């Protein structure tokens, strides 16, 4: 069949999918800019993900349309715009890590987390992974390419000129690159590390919320050790737990101060020998939980409940990365490993390019179905 037929439906879904990837990118730092709400720097690397996804649609699509046609070009020419992609595609890695471990020091280090991570150390991180990036995606550039072993043959049937080549990748880009460097190392370590990171993100959050629980039910159970108490040993006792407990965990700041005094007022009673007063004493801690301590414990929750739903966003969107690049990485493999297997079919190499193109459409509609900043902020762009 001609050739130019099954390139055309390859070509329009290219464009189609350009035009999209440009037009949510777009949105995504539109809403950054505008919106100081949005401004934070978790949400920088989101811009510099969405900066790489503009770019897949301005400079990366036309560059695989121009490889599949095959036309001849200077082999350092055609290495340039057959490993542009790998830059964008090494640059959202990094995006990725980084936000990931920007959750991981939210959640683990929150008292710490706004005096180590500022938006001056995030520009900087950035530019470093950019030009990382470049470093990264362009080695075959550096002399890791088969310029120097052309296939004239097929230069020469297509009647190209001296120092060209038929512009394709797998003729120019190694395949012990693709597989070893890029994918294996450049691509398999980090997403690794991510998932690490995002289990550790999990656990962390299940833990403390545990902790919160418990730190509730043991006051509670310690009151009432206190009321069905025989003696001012076994209140003191149960208020020296109290007051450690108490301490451990520190309106809400007057909340815990008046906690903690009303502990100590028990504990007197308690030393004195005083049972009936100190066990009274103990009741008015009654009336401190349900004005202070359960609103703070419901509010802690809450905040941990938003860490854990930004995180799972966060996660959504590392994995459909890795979902939509995986197959082309994996066909690499099979061709790579396996030289006695028929290579993958043109169709399917089109359909895993465009799988992996797709990828740089999603976030935009993530942001928008978990986010509800951008949501709202996406919503006042488009109207207004
Ligand atoms: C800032 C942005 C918009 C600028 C983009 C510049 C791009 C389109 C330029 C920069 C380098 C260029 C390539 C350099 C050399 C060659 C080899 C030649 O035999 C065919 C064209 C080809 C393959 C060029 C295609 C266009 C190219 C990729
Ligand atoms: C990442 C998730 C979605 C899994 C993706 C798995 C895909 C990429 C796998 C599953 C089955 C695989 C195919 C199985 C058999 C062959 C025949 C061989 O002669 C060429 C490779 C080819 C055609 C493989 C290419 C990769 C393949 C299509
Ligand atoms: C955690 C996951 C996503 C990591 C990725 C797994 C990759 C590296 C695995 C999944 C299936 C594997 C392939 C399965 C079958 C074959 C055919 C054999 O003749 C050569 C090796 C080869 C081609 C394997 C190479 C590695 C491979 C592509
Ligand atoms: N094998 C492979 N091929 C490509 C690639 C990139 C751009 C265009 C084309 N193309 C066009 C027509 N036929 C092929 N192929 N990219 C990759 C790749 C990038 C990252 C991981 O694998 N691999
Ligand atoms: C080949 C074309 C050039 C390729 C590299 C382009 C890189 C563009 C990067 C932009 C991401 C910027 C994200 C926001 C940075 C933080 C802002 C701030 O805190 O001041
Ligand atoms: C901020 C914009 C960045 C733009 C891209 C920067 C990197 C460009 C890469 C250049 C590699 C140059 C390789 C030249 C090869 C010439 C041919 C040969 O030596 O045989
Ligand atoms: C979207 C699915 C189609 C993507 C492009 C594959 C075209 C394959 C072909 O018809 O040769
Ligand atoms: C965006 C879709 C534009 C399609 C234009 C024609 C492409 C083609 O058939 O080569
Ligand atoms: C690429 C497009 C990125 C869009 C966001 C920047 C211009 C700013 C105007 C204003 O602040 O009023
Ligand atoms: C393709 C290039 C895309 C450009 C990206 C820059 C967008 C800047 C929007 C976020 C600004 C944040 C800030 O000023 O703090
Ligand atoms: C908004 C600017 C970015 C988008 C530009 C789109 C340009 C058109 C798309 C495809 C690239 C051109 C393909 C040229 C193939 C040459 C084939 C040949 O020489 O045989
Ligand atoms: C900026 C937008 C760029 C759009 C086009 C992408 C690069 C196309 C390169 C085409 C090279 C054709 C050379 C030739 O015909 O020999
Ligand atoms: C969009 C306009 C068409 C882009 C593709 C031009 C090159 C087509 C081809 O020769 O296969
Ligand atoms: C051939 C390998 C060349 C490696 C270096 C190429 C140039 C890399 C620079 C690209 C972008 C620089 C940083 C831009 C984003 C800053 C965000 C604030
Ligand atoms: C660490 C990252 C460093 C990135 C910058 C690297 C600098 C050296 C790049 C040398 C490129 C020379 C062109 C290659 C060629 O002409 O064959
Ligand atoms: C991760 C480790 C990968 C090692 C691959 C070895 C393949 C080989 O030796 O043929
Ligand atoms: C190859 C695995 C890629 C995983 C990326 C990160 C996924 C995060 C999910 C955590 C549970
Ligand atoms: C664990 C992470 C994944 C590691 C995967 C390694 C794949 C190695 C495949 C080696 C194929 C060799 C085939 C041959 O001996 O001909
Ligand atoms: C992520 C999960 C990866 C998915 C698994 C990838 C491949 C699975 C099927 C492997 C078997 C293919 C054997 C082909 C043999 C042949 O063609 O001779
Ligand atoms: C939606 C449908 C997606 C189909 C894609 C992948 C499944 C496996 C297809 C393998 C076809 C190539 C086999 C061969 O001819 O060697
Ligand atoms: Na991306």
């Amino acid at each position: 069949a001609p050739p130019i037929m099954g390139s055309s439906v390859y070509i329009t879904v290219e464009l189609a999918i350009a035009v999209l990837a440009i037009l949510g990118n777009v949105l995504v730092c539109w809403a950054v800019w505008l919106n100081s709400n949005l401004q934070n720097v978790t949400n920088y690397f989101v811009v510099s993900l969405a900066a790489a996804d503009i770019l897949v649609g301005v400079l990366a699509i036309p560059f695989a349309i121009t490889i599949s046609t095959g036309f001849c070009a200077a082999c350092h020419g055609c290495l340039f715009i057959a490993c542009f992609v790998l830059v964008l595609a090494q640059s959202s890695i990094f995006s990725l890590l980084a936000i990931a471990i920007d959750r991981y020091i939210a959640i683990a280090i929150p008292l710490r987390y706004n005096g180590l991570v500022t938006g001056t150390r995030a520009a900087g991180i950035i530019a470093i992974c950019w030009v990382l990036s470049f470093a990264i995606g362009l080695t075959p550039m550096l002399g890791w390419n088969n310029c120097g072993q052309p296939k004239e043959g097929k230069a020469h049937s297509q009647g190209c000129g001296e120092g060209q080549v038929a512009c394709l990748f797998e003729d120019v880009v190694p395949m012990n690159y693709m597989v070893y460097f890029n994918f294996f190392a450049c691509v398999l370590v980090p997403l690794l590390l991510m998932l690490g990171v995002y289990l550790r993100i999990f656990a962390a959050a299940r833990r403390q919320l545990a902790d919160l629980e418990d730190n509730w039910e043991t006051l509670n159970d310690n009151l009432k050790v206190i009321e069905k108490a025989d003696n001012a040993a076994q209140v003191k006792d149960a208020l020296t737990k109290m007051r450690a407990a108490a301490l451990d965990a520190q309106d809400f700041r007057h909340g815990f101060d008046i906690l903690v005094g009303q502990i100590d007022d028990a504990l007197k009673l308690a030393n004195e020998g005083k049972v009936k007063e100190a066990q009274a004493a103990a009741e008015q801690l009654k009336t401190t939980r349900n004005a202070y301590i359960q609103k703070y414990l419901e509010r802690a929750r809450s905040t941990l409940q938003k860490e854990v739903h930004a995180a799972k966003s966060a996660a959504i969107i590392a994995g459909l990365f890795a979902l939509c690049w995986l197959p082309l990485h994996i066909i690499n493999c099979f061709t790579f490993f396996c030289p006695d297997c028929s290579h993958a079919p043109l169709w399917l190499m089109y359909l895993a390019i465009v799988l992996a193109h797709t990828n740089s459409v999603v976030n935009p509609f993530i942001y928008a179905y978990r986010i509800r900043e951008f949501r709202q902020t996406f919503r006042k762009i488009i109207r207004s």
